[PDB]
Formats: C-alpha cells, structure tokens, sequence
C-alpha cells in the first residue's frame, strides 16, 4: 500500500537517495543478517546524528546500484509512514484495518523489506492516545512466522525501553551497532553533501572550512555527534556568510568564519587570543592590585592562570585552574575573589559550605531524586554552571562542608564535568574554582611561653595537610597562604574605606575632608596584624560615622553641606563646622 | 510562546492525536519556520522531555542585561509612560530608579526590576 | 510463558486487562495446571511477595548447561543449519564458536547465542 | 459482589474447604465476637502457615453442616477478591463507585459476614495512584456504627505497622490469637487429612513416615511454621511415591522416602538428616585418621564426645558440644576441624578471634543497640548461627579476646542461644563449639583460665591435646602434598616421581617446631610446583612426559627434566 | 580493567553497594557494583585503589574471593572470579621511609615499609 509505504528503491532509481559514505561494513552486516535463518530482522541502533537512516536508504541505494548478491538484490526496501497509517484519524477499528492491509500487502508481495524509522513508536504505538495501540501485537505474527522481515532504526535508549524487555522483539530483531565517524569519513561527508549547501546558500567552502568545521565542533561541542555537528557548523557558517554582507561579497567561507561559529555555537570565548580584550588582560594584575593591597602572589597565581587559558596552554578536562586560598582572618581571602569577577565582567556563584553539612544536602548541590517530594529541581550546583559557564565559583569554608562534597569536587577536578541526576552535564572547564579555609587559623592566636613570640605559621600548614588529604592537595593548582597586613597596608586600607564614606554620604549632599594627620591616627588606632582588616572598619565607624549619623539626623548636616576632620594636639579628633 | 505548552494540546482519545506531533513533519521537513520560547526551567522540565522536537530547535540564550543597557532601554521606553501618565521624568530619576532596583530588589532581574 | 505480564494487571489496553485475577481461579481450583517461565528479577518482584503466587507456585532454577552441553546441543540442532545455509560445518568449527562464545558473548548466554 | 467474592458456604457445601482439626477454642471465641451487639468484628491474627486462613473456611464449614449456635443460622461467609477489587480502576471516580456496589450487596443481607484475606494492604497502606483509594476510613464507619461485620486475618507485625498506631482500625475489631501448634497437634492434623492425600497419590503413609514428616521438618527446615511444612513433606513424599509406579515401586512411604524429601528441602545431603550417620559413626574415627597423621588421641577423644551427642543422652539447652583444642602451632587443630565437618556432612563457620581484642568488637559481633551507628547491618556471629543451625562453629586463639566476649560463649554454652539486636533468637542447640589456643595443663589452664575462670572451665565437655610432630609425621605430610601434585599432573598427562632424598628434604625443610606443618605449604610449592608449572606451560614437558626429581647433593635443589 | 576506588568505600554505609550484599542499597534489583562488573567482563583485571583505606568489611569480599572465586547476587546471577587478576594498590609504610633520624650525621637507615 502506497499510501503508507515509499519505495525505497524507487527512489535511488529516480535518485532520491545518496550513496553511503565509510558504512559499507554496516550494510554487509544487515544483509548478513537479513539472509540468517533466524532473527534476520536486522535492528539499527545508534546515536541521533550518526546516520543511522542514511544507512538503511544506503542500502536500497545499493540494490539499485547494483552493489548487492542476488540473495537480496531486487528485493523491494519500504520505508514505512507511521503518520500516513494514522491519518485516517476517525473511526475505531479502521486504523486496524489501514495497519492490516499493509502487512497484507507487503506478506503477499513477499520478496520485501520493511524499513522502520523510530521503531520505538511502533512499540507501545505511541501518538498519546496511541495507535494502533497494538501496532507491535499486529506485526509481531509475521516476523514469529518468519514471513516479513524488517529493518529497524532506534536509540540506545529506546533499545533498552522496550527491546530489552518485550521479548518478541528480543528474540526476532538483531542489534547492530551504529557508532560516529572519523574525522576524515565526516569530511568526506561533507564534501560528499557540499554542494547542497553552496547551492542552498550561494557560498562556497574551502577545504580549511571542512576540516575545520569538523575539528572545532569535535573540540567544543559536547552535545552532538559526528556527522551532524560538523554539518550543522558547515550550514550555519554558511548562512553566516551569505546574511552577512549585503553587497554579495565573501562568497567563500574560510577558516576564521567556522571558528566564529562554533563560538558562538558553545557560548565560549574564540581565538584571538586576546580578542579584543587582551589589552584589559594584562591589567587584571593591577586593577586587583588598587583593591586588594598586599597578597600580590594570590593575585599573580590567579591572573597567571586566566592568561595561560587564553594563551591555549590549558587542558580541556580541567577546571580553568583550582585553587584553595588559606591564612589569617580579615586578609582578603574572599575580598580577591569577588572582585576578581568584576575585574573579568562575569558572574560569581557562590556557595556557602556551612550549609551543606549533611550529606542529604548534597542532593541539593547535585539534585532532588525522581520522584521523592518533587524532583523537578535540578542541583543548585549544575544549573549555575550550566546558565553561567565562565563564572568565577566560590565556595567558602569548604572544611564545614560534610566530607561527601569532597567526592563531588574531586570528580570535578578530575575531569571537568559533573553529571546531573536528570542525565545533564554541567562543564566546568571555562569556570575558575577557587575554595577558601580557615583551617589553620587558630594556631595564629596561640602566644609562645618565652620572652620572644615564636612564628607559627607552620603550625597552620600542617593543620590544612590533615583536613585536605594529599589526594585533594595533589589535584590543586595552588594552596595559598595569604599573609598578615603590614602598616603600610594598613593605611592603604584607612583611605580605601574612608573613600567608601565618602560615596555614602554624597548621596546626602554631604562632602567630606579628612585630614592626613586624622588618617595616620585612626591607622595607628585601628590595627592588629592578627585581626586583619574587619578591626579598622570598626574603628572608621565609631569615630567618623557616630559623630556624622547624629548631625545627619537632628544635626546641621540635615540639609547638605561639608564636613571637615582634623587631628588636635591631644590626639583627639577635631570636629566640623557646616 | 511557552511553547512547551503545546505537547499534549490534543487528548484523552478518540486515537485524537494532540498538536506537537502533528506538526513534527513540517519542521522536519523544512516547510514552515517557527520560534519557539521557554524558561530555563519550564525547558528544563518539560519542552526538553521529547527529544524529537528538542532536535528540531537551535537555542539561544536571552541573558539578563547591564546596568547601562537598562537605563538605555528606559530611555528608549519612557515616552510611553510619559505619555500615558502625564508625567516628566528626570534624568537622575531614572539613573536612580536601576540603581536602587538592582540593590534593594532581589525578586527580579532587569530591566524588570528597573522598568517597575 | 512471560507469565508476570499475565500476572501483573493491565497487561494491555482490553488484553487480558484483568489477566491477573482471571488466572486466579484456576490456580485455587486447579483444573487447569500451570507451567509458569519468567526471569529473576521478575521472580522476586511478582511471586515472592505475593500470596496469589507464593501458595501456587513451584521454583525451578534454569541455568546454562556445560560447554560440552553446547557443543553437544549444537550437534544435535546442527544438521538444521547445514540444510538451511547449504553449508557443512567442521567439528572443529563447532567448538570453536563455543570455545570462542566464552571470550565475547555475556549479552546473552548459551546456547542460544553459540547457535547464533 | 458476583465478580468480588466467594460464597464459601456455596463451596463447603460442595467439597473445597477441609473441616478443621482441633482448634475448638479459636471458633468459639470467634463466634463470642460476632454475637456482640456492637464491634462483632473478629480479627484473626498470626503468623504464615498457622491456620491463620484455615479457621474461616473451618467456620463457613461449620455452618453449613449446623454445627453452630442458631445465632450463625443461615448466616454466609463471603471472602474478598482483592485484586478483583483493586485492579482496572486507574480514574478517581472508580474505586469508590466499585466498592460502594460491592457493599450494598453485602449490607442487604443481615446475615452476612465478609472475610478479608491478610488484613494488612486492603485497608492502608496501600499505595494512592490514580482512581481512589486504598482506603478504610471508608468502612470505618460502617463497621464501628454499624451494620456490617467482616472476619480480617493479618499477622503480627502487620497488625503493629497498622493497628496500635491507627486507632481508628485498632478498636473496630477484636483480636483473637492464632498461634503454630505442637508437634503432636501437627500429627493429629496430618492423620485427620491424610486420607485424602492418600487417595490423590494413590499411597500408603507409615504411623512412622507421619511422625517423621513432623520431626524433621521441624529441626530441618527452618523457613516456615508447622502445621503448613510439616504438610509439605507429606504431600512431596506422596507426589515422588505416586511417580515411583513407573518403575513397579510401591504404595508405601516409609520412614526414608521422608528423610530424602527433608533433606531436599532443607538442601543437605542424603540421608544426613538420618541413618547415614550411623554408618558414619561407626567409620568417624578411621576416616580421620586418614587426613590427620598422628593426633590419634585427639581424633579418639572427639569422636568419642561426638558420639554420645549423636546418641541422644545431651541436653537440649545446650550446644551439641564444646571442645578447646590446645597444643601447639601447625598440628592439626585447625585440620582435624575442618575435616570433621565435612565428616559429618556440614557447614564450617570461622572466626578469628585476634580481630575482637579491642571493646568496642564485641558489640560487631552481636549488632549495636538500637540508634547507635550501624546497627541495622546486624552481628557477625548470630546472622550466621540462625542461617546456619547445624554448623561447626570454630573460634581460632580464643586466647587473645577482650574479656567481654566470654560473656557471650557463657551464655551460649550455658543454654544455647543469644538474641539478636532484632530481637530474634540464634539457636545454638545444633551446633558443635570447637575454640583453638595455643594456652599449653595447669599452665595451659592458667592461660586460658585467667578468663576461663572456673566458672567458664565446667561448661566445657572436653579439651582435646594436639601432639607435637615426629619426624614419621613430617614424612608423611610431605607425601600427601607431593601425591596431591601428582594427581595434577596426572590430569594433564605427566608422570611425576619424587626420589627419597628429595622427600627427606622437603619434609626437614618445611618442618619447624614453632610453626609446625604450616610452612610446609610454600616449601612444596616454591620448591616442586613452580618450576614444573614453567616447564609445563612452556610446553618443553608435554602431555605424555615424565619426570623424576631428585636432588643435587651440592644444592639440594629439585632438580629434573624430560 | 576494571577499576574501584576504597577511599569510597570506609564505611558499612557504602560498602554494601560495592558488595552487592543483598540487603543494604538502592538500587538493589541491579546487584552490586562489583558483582555486576565481574559479569559483564569475567576475565578483566581488577584494580583496587588505595586499599589500606577500605573497611574491614571490604576485606571480609575479598578474602571470599580468594578462597573461592565466588561472590553470589540476589538478582539469580553470581560473579565469578575465576577468570581475573586481582590487583590492590598501597601506599603503606612510604612514609616510613623519609622520616628524620636524632643524630649529628645522622642518615641511621633506609626503614622497611613492610612494618605497616
Ligand atoms: N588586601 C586588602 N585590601 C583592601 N581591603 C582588604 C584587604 N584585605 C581585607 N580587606 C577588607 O576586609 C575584608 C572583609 O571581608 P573578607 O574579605 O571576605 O574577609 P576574608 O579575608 O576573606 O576572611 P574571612 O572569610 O572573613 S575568615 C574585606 O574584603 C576588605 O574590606
Ligand atoms: N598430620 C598433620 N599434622 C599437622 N598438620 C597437618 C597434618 N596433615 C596436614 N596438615 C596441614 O598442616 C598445616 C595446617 O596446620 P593446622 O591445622 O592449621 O594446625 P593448627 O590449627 O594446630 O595450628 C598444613 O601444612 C596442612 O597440610
Ligand atoms: N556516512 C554517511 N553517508 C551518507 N549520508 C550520511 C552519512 N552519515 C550520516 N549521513 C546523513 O544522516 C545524518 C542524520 O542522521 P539520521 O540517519 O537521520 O539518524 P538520526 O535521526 O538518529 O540522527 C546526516 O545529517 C546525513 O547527511
Ligand atoms: N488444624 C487444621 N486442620 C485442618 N487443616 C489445617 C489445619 N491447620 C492448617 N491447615 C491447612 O490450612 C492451612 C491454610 O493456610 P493458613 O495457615 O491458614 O494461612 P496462610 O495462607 O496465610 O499461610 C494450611 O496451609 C493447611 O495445611
């Protein structure tokens, strides 16, 4: 019945199908099947994008061609149409009746093959409500008689859905397996195709293009398989180019025109290296540097990694670089990484590990079970990765979190990518990890018995070996120990937060001029080396913002005006007129 | 839009074949063009689940924009809200209005956050 | 055979849909005996824990047989292939497709996958 | 209700339902209950293979034959199809139009009693898919105002997860206690319904094959509850002597064709449940003696302590008996065991007792309490005893662990059993306890004594003293390795001949008074096997060829070819 | 090559989802991981990492294995060892090796590893 049923072979006589290309042993493993005794229905199983259905027309393109032993040339290859049969749309029982008559038909023409595409359709007879609902009970009777044989076509998937567990298909269909090209056979493919595409577009491409298209994509593009992802980069650079210019110019597509596609295709970075940013690269050093003062090395380790990523001597398993910053608290641990974000314009995803001390927490990392209270919750952890893959991540106190987050960390360091509960990958390869502890930081309280304090900053590294044991050590890039804040540090940080005060109180109209004595007394005021930076804060508050929030409230400042501070010879703080 | 609202269009028999399915050939076949739009999570949850029509599209990522292209935006907007309210705005009216958005709205992204 | 799908209910859309108690009667009358074929995973989650089955049934475990058995198993379906293929096979070649099943074949066992 | 229930006085009007064998006072209390005004609804609770289905079809028996108070004239016992009820829903609407129907059918009826089958899934939970619902909030106000009066029957720890806890159900019903009989109840029971499993295998069965069908089903098979298995010998034995005809066997079942069928159940071998043991007794010690080269007091000692066990003049509360093994490295101790249970057809469970010196093992070998870390994955020593009854318990240098496990063998060589952190018994009553030590009298005593104090000394039956190795011994130890490796190399075609002075050395060489025979292992090994096994592989010494090995006096190394 | 990691498996918690012991895991009806290996490939080699770190009950499997080549699966299958090399890897008594001595020259040794 031609109405639910193409020719296959009618259509490599009158064309219609290409020949196949670097598949010839999978044709002769179908035919060898097809001429078996038993469970000669030949089951073509592969991923989507590998061609699975260019083989089974390959072949009726062989009979035709002449490239078949008379055990199976000049038989008939059908393609059959799910949606024809179901069509019809009206009437209980007459779907049966259009299914029937073609098994009928194609019984009694009995030197024919059926091809069915998305085979797995048939099983279950799916259309929501269904077919057909038995389409697989209906023709089950001719492949157990031995009367039809049919080729199949399905996923890996669906293979193991159905075709693993019905038994009437396990024991009469026989799985070949159906695997990506090489990178030569994809360009062969490509160039096999071509002209479709030239004609399509009116570009032409250069053998650079084709090699590249399949490399790049091979390179980048993790959600596809050859030959269609290298297709797919080929047709879009094609529309690139042909869209444009508007004067019909760049007609031939070259190298560079495939990279910018599959740039964008992955939401990557591209080649420059430098794009059009190198020149804002080479100053991350010192724009961190006018935020973060002292801890140079951190800041060096970290922009020495960014750089060799775009320099291309990276890994494309691995995280852009991992690094665990330790020392005394109030040092900027945490202050180097934000602002190492916006230094690079690009998101931070941050993660607090005191919260996931449990380890039914790590279901809320990688992702809520199907189906205990709900499911549709994907990890907290893969979706920020998968919307943001180049944001800088940061999880603090990682020594709070229950040990179980460790085993996620090391897969990820290990490989570049984390695994979903819903099947999806996130891709941490274009994300920087960067983890901060406090691990060795009681140690620098601790006073020496003795009438000379002692040095224990080495006590402090051998508390950190005992907690990140040397298989996590061994994976890192840097464990950095950041310093304590000398006087000259000290006052860079005494004007970086008066200059903040300063921001806030220009929203009040309110100016603010602090002198240099003033300045060099509160830094002499506001600091131990052992507290860190969080001390002088709290000194800026109680002797600039006091004074100021009372004036701002029921004092002259109420309406806008200027302040000034001056140091007097008793070391007091000499207040403003207005 | 919402277009994963379109499986299972059609339902509860008679064999009546829902939409998202009867369509599956025109895309195949490069009849027709169609845009389609979803959220992370309604794409995450729902379109993505038949994988036919999932292959049948390219998706593009609609991210949140800056600071400074949403205080474009509202330039580009406001004659419409001046229009329709009666109303001037200030040039720091409406500088001020994304700035405090962003830091004291945390329900939204831009230029929501901004244009409310 | 593939008894737990009779077991179960809703073996199909008007099957044998209520398959599973259309069966019991005959179990507790016995005027008609059953001989049952399933699987180990079916086995444990279909009759031990259910009583219909638990006070009906009978377990024989089937497992492959040696690969002498095989060999024997082939020779004796042999003359079969030699008919359908227009082929002879050595005796040696016979072994062998066991001798070599052992190295490769776990997808499926003996002797059905030696005779294949 | 057509399509729902079974009228089971329709069936014992007929034939189906066996009248019921002795349980007189789990009726009357039954029929107590369903002459109440309010709340006549009986629960019959129990374990599997008790009676616990039995007592309603023995009722709806009853009735039809008038053996009932008049109260119970007329009345019907109905039992519920549940999975006729419960399947080919799937829409909310359905269950409860499907069960309402089945209730006005029954509610007509004054005289109408219903019977639930395993009360314990029909009346939540359960399981809320579609079309609902798996409930009883349904019937709870029918059976609780009320009208209806239906028979349930679960076991006991579905009555706990559901019942106690849900009061709404607790105090519908009255509880009536099923519990498994005696054996000679079981025998009176299998007399009464033995004619008719006489007349479908067309058989015979001994006074001796029923009593015996009881007993050794009981110490045996340790899956099920009397009454049932005890039913299932009988009726095996009845099927294989129904087949047995093909072969002009006889009507009879006898005493042994009882004892195959146990030990087919049971998977032991044949006839060790029985008589073949006789035979074995009679040969125990000689066939010792075979494997064990000196020892001969040892060996003598067990098999005499064994015996009486076997002869039935032992205590039930106790293990069949406890032996220690003292004597020195590599002399058997650990040989003679391992044999012995083969000897006797049974299972060896091995525990090395250096790994519980510490406190805090001692609760590995039992199971924590309950709420402390682990204890759901059970003990070591009572999970294995309970799988395991019949086994040869082995303790190895029972000299090394924490004192707080010698409460446990206390207890166990005291009565037989510990419990488990479950709660369930291990039974220790067929077992053998054989601990090993290397204590050694008064010395060997004081060592062990020390935690053995007199206290511990008097539950053991025995001590049985392993002997030293004479020089014979070493030799003839070296001969069983030797001709172990001849068996080999006879299976793959070669010829192996060891000389005398390649004998004497290996036996001098792989002898050491502190670590006796157990180096020996290597010393073969090193010595004879791996350079054959190179040779061999290589295929220089090939299937057809021979060997004789003899010493280089200037080496003493094995030294041969072919 | 097969490959487990025992740094994974340092409590009862994990260890009987590597054993397959019938009771003790999710996911019970696909046995254990281990078991399931040795099926699907029966003559690999078996790499056991940093063994010193697996728990106790660990070691009881593997000396099972190597008393009988056989670990037995409630899903009707067994694992059978027979056909592989098993291999574990230390890293035990290294550290030994590089300890300072107490003297003025001091040197004292090269220790043995195999204490530990
Ligand atoms: N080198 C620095 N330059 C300027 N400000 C600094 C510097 N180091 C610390 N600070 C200030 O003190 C920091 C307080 O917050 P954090 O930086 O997160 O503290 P931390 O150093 O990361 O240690 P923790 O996480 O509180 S234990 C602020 O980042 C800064 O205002
Ligand atoms: N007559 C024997 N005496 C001692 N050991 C023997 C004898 N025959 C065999 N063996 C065995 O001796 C060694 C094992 O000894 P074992 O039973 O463990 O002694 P024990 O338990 O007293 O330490 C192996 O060489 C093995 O062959
Ligand atoms: N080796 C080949 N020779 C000829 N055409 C091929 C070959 N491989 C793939 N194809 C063709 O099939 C691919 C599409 O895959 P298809 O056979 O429809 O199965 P699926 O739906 O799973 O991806 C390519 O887009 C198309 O050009
Ligand atoms: N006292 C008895 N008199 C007659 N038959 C009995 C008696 N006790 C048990 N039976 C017989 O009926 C029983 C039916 O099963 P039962 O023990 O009541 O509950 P369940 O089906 O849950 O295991 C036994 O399987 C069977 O041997």
């Amino acid at each position: 019945m031609e109405n639910f049923t193409t020719n296959l072979n009618q259509l490599a006589r009158v064309g219609g199908i290409d020949p196949l290309i670097g598949r010839e042993k999978e044709l002769e493993r179908a035919i060898q099947v097809l001429c078996r005794r038993r469970k000669n229905n030949p089951l073509l199983v592969g991923e989507s994008g590998v061609g699975k259905t260019a083989i089974a027309e390959g072949l009726a393109w062989r009979i035709v061609q002449g490239d078949v032993p008379e055990v199976m040339a000049d038989c008939t290859i059908y393609s059959l149409d799910i949606g024809s049969l179901l069509a019809g749309t009206k009437y209980r029982g007459d779907f049966e009746k259009r299914f029937k008559a073609l098994l009928k038909q194609l019984e009694q023409d009995t030197n024919s093959i059926l091809f069915i595409d998305e085979i797995h359709t048939i099983i279950g007879a799916g259309a929501a409500s269904g077919g057909q609902v038995d389409a697989a009970n209906l023709i089950k009777p001719l492949l157990s008689s031995g009367k039809i044989r049919v080729i199949g076509s399905t996923t890996y998937q669906e293979f193991s859905n159905i075709f693993e567990k019905d038994r009437a298909l396990a024991r009469r269909f026989q799985k070949i397996d159906i695997t990506e090209p090489s990178i030569e056979e994809t360009v062969q493919i490509i160039n096999g195709l071509k002209p479709k595409y030239e004609a399509h577009h009116d570009v032409r491409y250069t053998a650079k293009a084709v090699r590249a298209a399949v490399e790049l994509a091979v390179k980048y593009i993790n959600d596809r398989h050859l030959p269609d992802k290298a297709i797919d980069v080929i047709d879009e650079a094609g529309a690139r180019a042909r869209l444009m210019p508007v004067s019909k110019r760049k007609k031939t597509v070259n190298v560079a025109d495939i990279e910018s596609v599959v740039a964008r295709i992955a939401r990557i970075p591209e080649k420059s290296v430098s794009q059009s940013d190198r020149d804002t690269l080479k100053n991350l050093g010192d724009r961190l540097k006018m935020l973060v003062f002292g801890q140079d090395k951190a800041i060096e380790a970290l922009t020495e990694a960014i750089k060799m990523a775009r320099a291309g001597l990276g890994h494309e398993h691995k995280p852009v670089g991992s690094f665990l910053f330790a020392g005394p608290t109030g040092v900027g641990k945490t202050e180097v990484t934000v602002q190492l974000s916006k230094a690079l314009g690009i998101e931070l995803l941050r993660f607090d590990m005191s919260e996931y001390m449990e380890r039914h927490t790590v279901s809320r990392l990688i992702g809520a079970p199907p189906g205990y209270v709900g499911f549709d919750q994907g990890g907290l952890l893969t979706d920020a990765v998968i919307k943001h893959p180049h944001a800088v991540l940061l999880l603090d106190e990682i020594e709070k979190a229950h040990p179980d987050v460790f085993n996620i960390l090391l897969q990820v360091m290990d490989n570049g990518t984390l695994t979903d509960n819903n099947g999806r990958k996130a891709d941490f390869r274009n994300v920087v990890l960067v983890m901060t502890t406090n691990a060795g930081v009681r140690e620098t309280e601790r006073k020496s018995i003795g009438l000379i304090h002692q040095d224990n900053s080495t006590d402090a590294m051998e508390e950190i070996k005992k907690i990140f044991t040397p298989e996590f050590r061994n994976r890192l890039d840097n464990i950095i120990w950041f310093d304590h804040l000398s006087t000259d540090v000290i006052h860079q940080v005494v004007d970086k937060f008066i200059v903040e005060l300063q921001v806030q109180l220009d929203q009040k109209g309110v100016s603010l001029e602090v002198s240099q004595e003033a300045r060099n007394w509160l830094a002499e005021k506001g600091y131990d080396r052992a507290m860190g930076a969080r001390p002088m804060a709290r000194v800026i508050q109680d002797n600039l913002k006091k004074p100021l929030a009372n004036e701002l409230l029921f004092g002259s400042l109420v309406d806008g005006g200027q302040v000034t501070v001056a140091l007097d010879k008793e070391k007091n703080e000499l207040t403003y007129g207005f």
